[PDB]
């Protein structure tokens, strides 16, 4: 998988994420990609690690929306539109070929928020 | 959403789908995605549209992987590597610019065996 900017590739670290293919400007734009929108309830644990949750719904990001990970120290942000339905990955600070293009953990991600039940 | 062959836009009939931006030739590659694979049981009835099964795992395909609509009459299909971490379509006619780009009611696809119960 890759496009005219992203790459993604197995991290020496954890598992795949997000490459920067090209040099990156600080507040441009990474990737906008369409996420399928349910109810909470209506998702079950095979997602839990990267589902975004707004009130009682929850949505799964397409395109590479869903294999960005989640840093410490990131080096860009996620923004969804009203009822979920767009993902906007922008960057904050400017990011080099070869870099990885991270998020933070943010609060509306399941993965803040572990369940002891489910589905 | 958008690459260097394909783009996502809402199809006049139906919902979102998968449009050819470049002619197409026969056997070619359109899309090669990673994709999520858990358990059948793993996952509620949210994507129930949108995964494909093979014994006791469902997977769910990134990039435009789920995007692609079924249709009586494909010009495409779809491979899925052994333990169904990889999704390809090739096309299986040639296709012009425009085209919206479609494969069939798979066997392997959970809509093609609605549930009465789930989650």
């Amino acid at each position: 998988m890759f496009n005219d900017r992203v790459i993604v590739k197995k991290s020496p670290l954890g598992g795949y994420g997000v490459f920067a293919r090209k040099s990156f400007e600080k507040g441009e734009l990474v990737e906008e990609c369409l996420c399928i929108v349910r109810h909470n309830d209506d998702w079950g644990t095979a997602l839990e690690d990267y589902l975004f949750s707004r009130k009682n719904m929850s949505a799964m990001a397409l395109g590479f929306g869903a294999i960005f990970n989640h840093s410490k120290d990131p080096n860009a942000r996620h923004e969804l539109t009203a009822g979920l339905k767009r993902m906007r990955i922008f960057t904050i600070k400017p990011i080099a070929i070869g870099e990885e293009i991270t998020i933070s953990y943010g609060d509306d991600y399941w993965l803040s928020r572990p369940r002891l039940t489910q589905n």
